[PDB]
């Protein structure tokens, strides 16, 4: 079994932790972004998520999204817990990092996507 | 002021539903799709979310995952909530809608995106 | 048959022209954004792109990348050309905008996404 | 100076042949996948692309089209040619997989995201 609940690390070298999911699927967590695309003082950040439970995978698909401190950004991230060919696990995610514009005439370039892969710390 | 709270409907014909906002910009609800991938009958399904509190914007930038029923996928949404030109309340949002592979080399073709404008009902 | 040769306008009203595409599948055009995420002035630019041939579908899907002449950026549009209910043709596409960064430190941040809908002018 | 001419291979094993860049930055060359979401007996296909001139920079930005000769599918990778921090060329991409639907009700699903990192064989 693939389990989210940990601390974790990515590529980039953000870090981030989540604690244990209930029965239903929710957890939450903070993370620690290393790098941010604005001028600002990064800050802690508390994430919310679900995890699937239907079938009661072993290396569920999960969601979730990141409400940023420093910045009126929202960042939400998607993927699955893998169970590596080493025996360890790995989550490969795609995120959407939603800027706020001023006007609805801008939502045109208020949205990067790019990936993570994270790793127990 | 642009508010998430109450029922929307969107371009493909999906309902969703959102509770209300608590102070550290939480809400939860359910969401009905009226398309799908699957080849499965389609239930409702639970959606918790987090909106973007920073400076107390009138038209906040937020993010949610909705935790299918009928699947073992995962989607997340997120966009900004605006007051249209015409004066009408309208979300702008982008999604990634993550299938679960079996192996971790296929998770390659796992991930798929879109958009979609949800108008009040 | 959808023809991807004409004049094309989309919902932010940015304008293309494709001329005639050979026996390969590739065509050539110019395309006149409306809108610009950098504060320079607009330049007409040329696209290069490419039809799918496979089983001579009438809807083939297509895909082309615009070299903004104004710019260090380029554009990647994919897409498919339906016939509309209405017997009308309707360009239904998602591109990858791509800013140059100076650093691949900065790589994560640099491409953004959307969409457009283009109709014959 | 990072040059796109040559011959890369990337992370899911694919191979791509990128023969000389003009002087209005159009090249062509091929494409030999190592995956496929179908079923089909994969085929090397050809593609064409433009990277950015402006500046003439050293790291460019560009794009291509990537038509499947085994199946109705298009792809269009874009990306920036970098020198990494280590010395070597290497092409960050990011890419849309577009599938024909058959009718414009099911566009919503017909499009797939991804990344792929290119290194000089
Ligand atoms: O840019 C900011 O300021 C905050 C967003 C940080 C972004 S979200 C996707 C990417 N992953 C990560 O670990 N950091 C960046
Ligand atoms: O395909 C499925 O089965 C479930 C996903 C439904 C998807 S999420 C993106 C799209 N928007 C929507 O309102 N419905 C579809
Ligand atoms: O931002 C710029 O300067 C040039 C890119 C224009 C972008 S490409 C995707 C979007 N569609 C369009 O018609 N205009 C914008
Ligand atoms: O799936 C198919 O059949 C053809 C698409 C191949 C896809 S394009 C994105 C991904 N990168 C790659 O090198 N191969 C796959
Ligand atoms: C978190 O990851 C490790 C854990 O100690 C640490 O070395 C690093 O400085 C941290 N990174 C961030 C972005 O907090
Ligand atoms: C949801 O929106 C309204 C509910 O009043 C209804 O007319 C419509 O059929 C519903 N659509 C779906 C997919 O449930
Ligand atoms: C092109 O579209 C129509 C065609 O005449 C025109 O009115 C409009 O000004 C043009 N738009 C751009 C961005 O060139
Ligand atoms: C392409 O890269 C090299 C060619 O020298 C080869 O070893 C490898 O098997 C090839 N891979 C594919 C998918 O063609």
């Amino acid at each position: 079994k693939c389990s989210l609940t940990g601390k974790w690390t990515n590529d980039l070298g953000s870090n981030m932790t989540i604690g244990a999911v209930n029965s239903r699927g929710e957890f939450t967590g903070t993370y620690t972004t290393a790098v941010t695309a604005t001028s600002n003082e990064i800050k802690e950040s508390p994430l919310h998520g679900t995890e699937n439970t239907i079938n009661k995978r072993t290396q569920p698909t999960f969601g979730f999204t990141v409400n940023w401190k420093f910045s009126e950004s929202t960042t939400v991230f998607t993927g699955q817990c893998f169970i590596d060919r080493n025996g360890k696990e790995v989550l490969k995610t795609m995120w959407l990092l939603r800027s706020s514009v001023n006007d609805i005439g801008d939502d045109w370039k208020a949205t990067r996507v790019g990936i993570n892969i994270f790793t127990r710390l």
